RNA sequence: UCCUUGUCGGGUAAGUUCCGACCUGCACGAAUGGCGUAAUGAUGGCCAGGCUGUCUCCACCCGAGACUCAGUGAAAUUGAAC
């Protein structure tokens, strides 16, 4: 019935403008067996995305995922040609920004994992019926990732 | 194999060419030889310093033609032409 609400924290590339919804059917990739690409005759899917703040050529954003299928959040974020930061399988080729500092380039090399994190989960108790709310602290790699981007954005553009 | 010439750096105010690198890269490929290689090359491509009419923008001058006169004297083409 799609009752449980799930929230995700992600970092993507590009200067975003506004949030919205994506509704694209998805099936298996015709050629590569480790990719799950968008297909017009695929399984219907719904995903929503919002933005909390922008950066130089990247962004920090909060979004909610309805169906927790295999790598749903990555492709729907990549179907708008705005791939995730550091994603090796679904994210785009590395593209450092103009006038990037050496420390910034190292951070992207250091952050060699996918930019995804779940912070807030809401559930209904089995035998009580009272909502529980929990929050997940931002992981250390993401803390430095947003820190280096904040310093770079406040130095180049400003 | 593709997308945002791939995009960051040098080179430039601005670089579809050049240089070591990120990757989603592995085909070639090890005597139909593979890697590196000092020196060498009227060898391919790029950059820098001096230099200049290459150029903005050409101007003048020196000579040989082009022009007139005297002599000799072709050419390809041509159905006919007011």
């Amino acid at each position: 019935r799609r009752e449980i609400t799930r929230e995700y924290e992600a970092v993507a590339i590009g200067h975003m403008t506004a949030g919205g919804t994506v509704d694209e059917p998805i099936s298996r990739h015709p050629t590569k067996r480790t990719h799950m690409a968008v297909h017009p005759m695929g399984k219907p899917a719904v995903t929503h995305y919002r933005i909390m703040e922008h950066f130089r050529v990247h962004t920090r954003l909060r979004l909610r995922l309805e169906t927790g299928r295999t790598h749903q959040i990555r492709v729907h974020m990549a179907h708008i040609t705005h791939p995730l930061v550091g994603d090796p399988v679904y994210g785009g080729r590395p593209r450092p920004p103009k006038g990037a500092s050496e420390a910034f380039i190292s951070t992207l090399r250091k952050f060699d994992r996918q930019a995804l994190h779940a912070t807030m989960l809401r559930l209904y108790h089995p035998i009580s019926g009272i909502e529980m709310e929990w929050h997940a602290p931002i992981p250390q790699d993401m803390v430095e990732l947003i820190e280096v981007m904040r310093a770079d954005f406040e130095e180049h553009k400003d």
